[PDB]
């Protein structure tokens, strides 16, 4: 398995824009909670989970335990950034996994809360 992704930006301010506020407090918040959050909640073990090709496939894994942590200790630099990388982690769900799979399901339903929250990210 590839090293976990970096979740330090050490030489960074540590400032937090609103919206960025609002994707840790609200959107990180609500989807950590949800019922099907916990195939998400850290890296994907390609091995134990047998996932053949599975980061030849996933070029840039993503998880929501990464996002939380990067939220938490200030790593991104505008809202976009950590948008792009729950993005990134639903792509990789949907590119790997197929239409019929329960992950699929269940990163559906995951999928619409994230998007109902981001539709009403403030300013
Ligand atoms: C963390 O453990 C798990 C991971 C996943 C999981 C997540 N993601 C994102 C995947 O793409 C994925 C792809 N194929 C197979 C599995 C997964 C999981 O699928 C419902 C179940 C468990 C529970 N386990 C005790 C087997």
């Amino acid at each position: 398995n590839p090293p976990p992704p970096e979740t330090s930006n050490p030489n960074k301010p540590k400032r937090q824009t609103n919206q960025l506020q609002y994707l840790l407090r609200v959107v990180l918040k609500t989807l950590w909670k949800h019922q099907f959050a916990w195939p998400f909640q850290q890296p994907v073990d390609a091995v134990k989970l047998n996932l053949p090709d599975y980061y030849k496939i996933i070029k840039t894994p993503m998880d929501m335990g990464t996002i939380k942590k990067r939220l938490e200790n200030n790593y991104y630099w505008n809202a976009q950034e950590c948008i792009q990388d729950f993005n990134t982690m639903f792509t990789n769900c949907y590119i790997y996994n197929k239409p019929g799979d329960d992950i699929v399901l269940m990163a559906e339903a995951l999928e619409k809360l994230f998007l109902q929250k981001i539709n009403e990210l403030p300013t």
